[PDB]
């Protein structure tokens, strides 16, 4: 309920937090401002739509504004040279047990923690960047977590699927590429399967409603390096973390108001 | 650091060493040469090539002439009437801890070890050779290691994926055809997957970069035989040798200079 | 060695025992026939032919005709009116332990048993034949057994992998259908892989040789009925018998002579 | 452990520094980018690729920016007013062994250093610097000397040849041309030769087996003035002279190790 709280989108240290103020956006989706002006400040969306019919989606996106001094005037008009937009269809259950989101919940901010995978990939821009790693999505805690290596390599464009069935495992996938003249992608989708409702597989599983489609596209300029795009990173995991409304909301089966 | 020691290639055992001197080759690539003229010597690549954005390759080529007076002049001109191809695009993490690449290493020399599968196939060059085999990719010591059996067989082109699912196990690929009038090829992919700073699934996991691509394409001419056909097995495995400059590169995530 | 032993191909009890005197066939096959003439006797072929490159061959063929007088004269003429066609194009591993065959031979033995699938299948002709059903491929005694469910139903041909993934297990396929004004067709493939020198695996595997491509293709004619074809299953199984030519042969990765 | 990483290159007394980072490589194509700002930052590239079945060609341009100021519209907007283009292709065949790359590269980052006859033509007046005479170049210990002595420019493409044997001589070229009306292009090729011995039909004929070709295209605009050159020669032959992290590659298995 109401989790619409203040929340610092960027970890730094206490030092030019990029503290959000919460409560807004129009026609379905969600909002966390911060302390700036209309073409500066860091954007940070997120949406409940029920894709299908047993499937409910979370459209989420997050921005990335360079904060640097237009050039385009001289002025000091206070905007973005280019921007990091961080877009991502979470898929989801709803009438499973409220632990079951849990479960997808650790499966986000563990795709991004402190010195792990994808978080200090994007984050150097280069000799790392763009998208195909390995992190115990599930991170329950010494006993039932989810173990996830590779395989395939056809065409560059990877699928990893979990240590179960190529139907019934933890699968993700994405691809990079120079879309135009100016920018690139990362479309990391990262279709989260659910499996709570149980101890060990000990019979009372009974869950629910199938799979979740989180479809990513986040568009890198060239125009970044190493400091920005270390930013970016913070801006994405950020945004997941534990306690965080964005998250939270997606641990009760929720939006947020 | 500076592996470029003098490793013999071939281990014949002692008479004949192939053994090779480091220190060469120009616009991104490593060089190994033995005792002789620029006709005859045997050529031993290893580049290290940022495949795309979270997967770095390692492109190696070795060079196996046949010691053979020319027949094209009488002369005392040294050259190989023929050459058997060795190429390995080895993809790669680099952001993971040390204990990754060691992983990949043995996965490198255990496919091609004393009394094992493609070191007797190709070595008899015919009621064996060409591709598909198995063996422990990653020789760990008793404990840990990755078993991996066989399956489909669609238009005679095999995929093998452990012990694991389709899109998380240590796969596999390979072909042979003759490509013209005189050659053959060995089109023998080895995406090699990660799995390290891991005891036994013990959660502290937490790897990162995702797979490798291996894709192999040895020639071999229709003019070898038996004998000759050793000598180009213990040129692939003396390549990726424990303690030589080629797999010590690929063993710290490192080039060689 | 010379495993050219006069075995009894349907055995069914001592009495019109179809024994078949071996030694024969022409260009590169198996031969092994019964007490009668050129037109109502039962064929036995079987050949070693090195498919590929690093998997070799197995064509085995087995004739079951229908022991009727002849419709086209009213004379004494001993013919089938119509045979049983039973084609099995089975690749194989070479350089592997001899115990890694014992695998594959009881994968044939096992594949067609008494009081088993195929074999109680086939063998009413109706409420049951064609192809698809399980049975432990490799029978190795109470340890060490495989597994193999099935999953897929695209087009009605099925395909199913043993107890592993999708790219590493007991692989097998088949299919049904009417391909003339009289006759029919079971192209039941049994890809037998190869698991061998192991205990329970405890690392001293290093086995060799990648998969088998048993292909069959089983004419059956539509004037068949339930007990002659139990007589056709009766000659598949008495094919790949344990102590019988056939499939002792394909047990010491060798032919028969 | 990471290669391809920040590295060093072009610098003069105590001021300004050029780390240059890595940035991208999408479809194999290297690429290296320095600090804060793109526009200022200094491009180089790298890229493994075998032409035919005797070769292995490669690519490695660069391109050095100037810290200027373009006002365009009331902001000072910091973009280089030009950029270089040292794009060296080089061709190594399969039979020229691991010990021809290593002079190789010697001769042509060891062919323009910082004033040698042809690049202190990048430097000075002099484009010849002589009148255009035989001049010194690459050399060894004492042993074979390479004096380049003058031959042809028709339709302004200037040429030089060593000794007595054409075969086994250092070509090398240089060709002034204004591209449009706000920049000045430039063309200077160089082809290495080896002293080998080609015996075919019975006889030792002199010639090369392979021959270089450092072809730096150079771009310098009107506007930028005479003070700008000079420190962009030092920055293409000062970019690879003999092991840098760029022409080490061209020296050793370091990609940018």
């Amino acid at each position: 309920a109401s989790n619409f709280t203040q929340f610092v989108l960027v970890d730094n240290g206490g030092t030019g937090d990029v503290t959000v103020a919460p409560s807004n956006f129009a026609n379905g989706v969600a909002e966390w401002i911060s302390s700036n002006s209309r073409s500066q400040a860091y954007k940070v969306t997120c949406s409940v739509r029920q894709s299908s019919a047993q499937n409910r989606k979370y459209t989420i996106k997050v921005e990335v504004p360079k904060v640097a001094t237009q050039t385009v005037g001289g002025v000091e008009l206070p905007v973005a040279a280019w921007r990091s937009y961080l877009n991502m269809e979470l898929t989801i259950p709803i009438f499973a047990t409220n632990s079951d989101c849990e479960l997808i919940v650790k499966a986000m901010q563990g795709l991004l923690k402190d010195g792990n995978p994808i978080p200090s990939a994007i984050a150097a821009n280069s000799g790392i960047y763009a998208n195909f790693t390995q992190f115990v999505l599930v991170d329950n805690g010494g006993t039932g977590d989810v173990t996830v290596a590779p395989s395939n390599f056809a065409n560059g464009v990877a699928e990893w699927i979990s240590s179960n069935s190529r139907s019934q495992a933890y699968k993700v996938t994405c691809s990079v590429r120079q879309s135009s003249a100016q920018n690139r992608k990362y479309t990391i989708k990262v279709e989260v399967p659910k499996v709570a409702t149980q101890t060990v597989g000990g019979v009372e599983l009974p869950v629910a409603a199938w799979r979740s489609y989180l479809n990513m596209e986040l568009t890198i300029p060239i125009f970044a390096t190493n400091s920005d795009c270390e930013l970016i990173v913070k801006a994405m995991q950020g945004l997941l973390k534990d306690g965080n409304p964005i998250p939270s909301a997606i641990a009760a089966n929720s939006g947020i108001y």
